[PDB]
DNA sequence: TTGACTCTCTTAA
DNA sequence: GAGAGTCA
DNA sequence: TTGACTCTCTTAA
DNA sequence: GAGAGTCA
């Protein structure tokens, strides 16, 4: 709500809730040939899923709280970040999984920025291949890789140059 | 439908056309601290955009020919790839440009993959600093580098552990 | 047959 | 990646 | 007050 | 990144 302390005690209270959620171990590519281990807090897949939490769609979570007799509630990711700037160059900030989890709500897996930073993390090469997110990767993107285009730049003709 | 002859004369008629197409000159970072030139044949702001060709969207654009009384129409840049296979791997292929620029038609700058690779190449540290797409980028992605995150990984009490 | 507009849709963050 | 409404 | 559902929306490829 | 309709 609109205090700081508010906003403290609705921190406070999401991390100890999602503190009892199971942790569940992944081991992940860290790029650069090396692996390593992510301890994700994972909200339970049916409800009941923790007090304050429901789902609002198949990977989409939201946080309630009662607070000055009046219903507040945010995107169950979004709460590490109530203190934070709200937009960043003009963009929406997002909450962003490092973790590439979406049912993980361990913060020390979440940042905050804009949707093509978030985005974006999905094709990086991690933190041992590369990575230069200023805040750094956990992980190799999942999507980082070759890819698996089927036709490359072509012409029948003449009339075109690079 | 359409025959293999039908379809190679609509491949060269877009060529022929989009050939005419102002031709751009832009330099671009090809990753490492490199600056390439890429040739863009640009697609008009407004109407007229060439013989074929109607804007469907703010960047969308179709490509339209009627043969034996019949209208084809095809986005306008996906033509170059009608004798190409349309899925890999259960995704549908999608019209990509390694340019980034979506009024150029050239298509030396355009590949054919799905739409998870195409989205990708945004972040691609580009083909002289560290591309690995088997298909090379021809330009490091507008949005690599180390991002604008606002907030980083953080909790307020000891729950939780990476 | 053609141009210039109109509309809505897909994907996965 | 989001916000908000309907019920119990 | 709290829980468990429902719906649609945003962005930029 | 897409497909399809209307009108003259
Ligand atoms: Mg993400
Ligand atoms: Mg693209
Ligand atoms: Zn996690
Ligand atoms: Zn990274
Ligand atoms: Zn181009
Ligand atoms: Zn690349």
């Amino acid at each position: 709500a609109l205090t700081n302390a508010q906003i403290l005690a609705v921190i406070d209270s999401w991390e100890e809730t999602v503190g009892q959620f199971p942790v569940i171990t992944h081991h992940v590519p860290l790029g650069g040939g090396l692996q390593g281990t992510l301890h994700c807090y994972e909200i339970p897949l049916a409800a009941p899923y923790g007090v304050g939490f429901a789902k609002n769609g198949p990977t989409r979570w939201q946080y309630k709280r009662t607070i000055n007799q009046v219903v507040h509630r945010w995107g169950s990711h979004t709460v590490p970040f109530l203190l934070e700037p709200d937009n960043i160059n003009g963009k929406t900030c997002t909450a962003s999984h490092l973790c590439h989890n979406t049912r993980c709500h361990n913060p020390l897996h979440l940042c905050w920025e804009s949707l093509d930073d978030n985005k974006g993390r999905n094709w990086c090469p991690g933190p041992n291949g590369g990575c230069v997110h200023a805040v750094v990767c956990l992980r190799q993107g999942p999507l980082y890789g070759p890819g698996a285009t089927v036709a490359g730049p072509q012409q029948r003709g003449s009339h075109f140059v690079v």
